[PDB]
């Protein structure tokens, strides 16, 4: 079945909770032996969200290689995303030097540090100039170069620095910082608004590294801003843009990572950001 009919159909049917537990129970299950392993323990925030052993990112040391990240591939629609939690105090640096090492320009935020009156993820940047921090076991300095704050989000400047080096590179961090504690915003329009300046930094083209997006787990906002960006641009490129069913494509997402949307309603969100947003793509 177009969607927006659709859409409208599972409303007044209701059967959101429905459809989701469809995607969960047709999902893919692929091994995470090396997440399990106990010398890990300590790197994975959740015990129940791990990346797959066949697309897990790799850190580009003998030690240990071990981050819990996974890269999606979109084939038909040329886009790589790289999907991670948010950091824990002992892995900001295995943090950064994955960014340095898969080259990407920019990091998207979806949470804040604290939410429900909890710590989410680790203060992993520099919040002034003059302040920079040194992550000693990667051997990498990341200095803040500037700040953008506008009503929804926060758009950084990074300077990363490999101390081995001396090479240095621009990161840009895009902080989404509304997302509400409980549920998912009432309107798509800021999360739209908010993915196109993403795209139009060039942090997703193909000319460098894949993005790095995360959450708290990496799997539920995450997913959404993935899921969102994909469908557009597979409704962007082909002949017959009514041919794009949102629960395939998420379904072929979650090969490549367990989990993706958490809830029904991050499900629904999802379809109206799509809907709305091929909606400003062609005017109507
Ligand atoms: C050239 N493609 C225009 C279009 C149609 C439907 C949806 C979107 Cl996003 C874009």
């Amino acid at each position: 079945m177009e969607m927006e009919k659709e859409f409208e159909q599972i409303d007044k049917s209701g059967s959101w909770a429905a459809i989701y537990q469809d995607i969960r129970h047709e999902a893919s299950d692929f091994p995470s032996r090396v997440a399990k392993l106990p010398k890990n323990k300590n790197r994975n925030r959740y015990r129940d969200v791990s990346p797959f052993d066949h697309s897990r990112i790799k850190l580009h040391q003998e030690d240990n290689d071990y981050i819990n990240a996974s890269l999606i591939k979109m084939e038909e629609a040329q886009r790589s995303y790289i999907l991670t939690q948010g950091p824990l105090p002992n892995t900001v640096g295995h943090f950064w030097e994955m960014v340095w090492e898969q080259k990407s320009r920019g990091v998207v935020m979806l949470n804040r540090v604290m939410e429900k009156g909890s710590l989410k993820c680790a203060q992993y940047w520099p919040q002034k100039e003059e302040k920079e921090m040194i992550f000693e076991d990667t051997n990498l300095k990341l200095t803040l170069i500037s700040e953008d704050i506008k009503s929804y989000y926060t758009v950084r400047q990074l300077e990363l620095e490999n101390l081995t080096t001396q090479e240095t590179r621009e990161i840009l961090h895009f902080h989404y910082t509304t997302w509400p504690d409980f549920g998912v915003p009432e309107s798509p329009a800021s999360f739209l608004n908010f993915l196109f300046k993403v795209r139009e930094s060039g942090s997703l083209s193909p000319e460098h590294g894949p993005v790095v997006v995360h959450c708290s787990a990496g799997i539920g906002r995450s997913g959404t801003f993935c899921l969102a960006d994909t469908c557009l641009l597979l409704m962007d490129k082909r002949k017959d843009p009514s041919s794009v069913d949102i629960k395939k494509v998420l379904l072929e997402m979650r090969k490549f990572r367990m989990g993706l949307i958490q809830t029904a309603d991050q499900l629904r969100f999802s379809y109206l950001a799509v809907i709305e947003g091929a909606k400003f793509i062609m005017g109507d």
